[PDB]
């Protein structure tokens, strides 16, 4: 009846005020929230926004980052405090239409975010074992047995391991930094909140500075994610009964998902910068992740004669395909286990690991093998760009799920009736919670439009261009209902 109930207030090792040591302890599921935030998903987005503009869009990055830690963080304190998820408080706290509801939309964010890393890790198959594309996705399904090995090794070694392929990834790409030798000036320069990135003057490759900037604000938190910290949360034991050792846990929490977050920001600037000095002024024209393999392994797309050799050696590629991997393993782990939040609270079904990660995956791969069914059947023309849209497309449903999870994580913990008056929010994070919940949820229900216009491709039908209005239009709509609806029995709630 708990979340988690496997690993639910597991190890509890607060030892008076050895405060390090207690926070090496549960570093883990800032990690496993963190790990998520780097996936290939978006990874052109930072290389082209860094060529589009050098180093510009940088700052933005980080207050994207810094939102994405506050909301977290939230997440985490209903985790906390509650000794419950957000899904079964929502599912608590409504009705079962709208947690059945909100259970198929975050189903469908992370079948999303698993379209992206089954699509990234397939093509890292593809390229390091030059694997078959057809037979690098029925390789990926095999992920179950990872899941089944996975499942007997324990949170202290499991979060452990995302922290593994975290490094991974962020000292492959800073490898490739290392050998580039910015100008970190520029770099310093680019970090500060400039009025530039707001401007909509420049517009390269189709992109304007306001266009980028609200683009990586709009994606500023996954849902899933959401959910996954205030089940994580709780693995590790605490009393509720002392306001000292409560408060301490929540600083604990806190502490240990920014250190991780703030390794995720990382990531994104060294993808930017590895848009900026790495790759030439233009040089990535396919946004795919062969476009970028065969980008780094070409010498004549790099800006440095050290860069030349070791991309014609062919070690900037590998490295690449090998981070695409990495990033790959974590819908393995997050999906699952935030799948079984959603599922076990929001409808009340218990299922296991098995089934889980068996019916996830293969959702994800049916569209998958339809698109390289087609691209190959063109000839293997396009293919590898058609999975980037693929890739790309998928992420509507974020944009669909993401309101329902901002607006009541941030009532439920800013009500007393949840909280209590001694740990809801302060009037601080009231205001700038607030403030990114209206912000994002306005520039998601922007982007349904643009994302649905683009299920048409880039050939403008005029016939479909208006239903392609209309089911915008009434998509937007329903979720405006829905988000009144949800307002209203929480409210009725506090």
């Amino acid at each position: 009846d708990l979340s988690l109930s496997d690993i639910n207030s597991t190890v509890e090792v607060p030892e008076g005020h050895s405060f390090w040591k207690t926070l090496l302890a549960y570093s883990g599921p800032g990690a496993l929230v963190a790990v998520g935030y780097m996936d290939p998903g978006n990874w052109s987005t930072s290389i082209t926004g860094g060529q589009n503009f050098q180093y510009l869009l940088l700052s933005i990055i980080v207050i994207s980052s810094l939102l994405a830690m506050l909301l977290q963080n939230m997440a985490a304190k209903l985790g906390i405090v509650c000794q419950l998820d957000l899904a079964q408080a929502i599912r608590a706290r409504t009705s079962r239409r709208l947690g059945f509801i909100f259970w198929i939309l975050t189903e469908l964010a992370i079948m999303a975010t698993d379209i992206a890393e089954v699509i990234g890790a397939a093509i890292a198959l593809y390229l390091l074992f030059k694997i078959p594309i057809f037979l690098a996705v029925v390789i990926t399904v095999l992920d179950v047995f990872l899941l089944l090995l996975l499942n007997r090794i324990g949170f202290r070694k499991i979060e452990a391991l995302v922290v593994c392929l975290i490094f991974v990834i962020l000292f492959v790409f800073l490898y490739q930094i290392i050998l580039s030798q910015p100008a970190w000036h520029q770099v310093a320069k680019g970090l500060i909140p400039s009025w530039a990135s707001v401007q909509t003057s420049p517009k390269i490759g189709g992109q304007t500075p306001l266009s980028a900037s609200l683009g990586i604000i709009g994606a500023t938190i996954m849902p899933a994610n959401l959910f996954l910290h205030s089940a994580i949360s709780q693995s590790r034991k605490i009393d509720r009964t002392d306001s000292s050792k409560v408060a301490e846990a929540v600083r604990f929490s806190n502490w240990d998902s920014n250190i991780q977050l703030s390794l995720a920001m990382v990531v994104n600037a060294l993808l930017l910068i590895m848009g900026v000095a790495v790759f030439k002024s233009g040089a990535v024209q396919d946004p795919s992740f062969f476009g970028l393999y065969q980008a780094l392994s070409n010498p004549d797309m790099v800006s440095n004669p050290v860069l030349a050799e070791a991309a014609r050696s062919g070690v900037l590629s590998t490295l690449f395909a090998v981070a695409l991997l990495a990033s790959g393993q974590n819908s393995t782990i997050t999906g699952t286990i935030t799948g079984q939040v959603i599922m076990e609270g929001f409808i009340h079904l218990r299922l296991p690991l098995w089934l889980r990660r068996l019916v996830t995956r293969l959702i994800a791969i049916i569209p998958v093998v339809v698109c390289v069914a087609i691209t190959s059947h063109q000839g293997s023309l396009d293919e590898h760009q058609a999975l980037n849209n693929l890739m790309n497309n998928s992420q509507v449903f974020l944009a669909l799920a993401l309101p329902f999870s901002i607006v009541p994580l941030l009532m439920l913990t800013d009500s007393a009736a949840q909280m209590g008056n001694q740990f809801k929010n302060t009037r601080w994070v009231k205001v700038m919670g607030w403030l990114t919940v209206i912000i994002l949820t306005l520039l998601n229900l922007i982007s349904i439009s643009s994302q649905i216009a683009g299920f048409f491709g880039d050939n403008p039908s005029s016939q479909d261009l208006l239903l392609s209005q209309v089911i915008s239009i009434g998509i937007i709509l329903a979720m405006i209902g829905l988000l009144i609806w949800t307002i209203i029995d929480i409210r009725r709630f506090t």
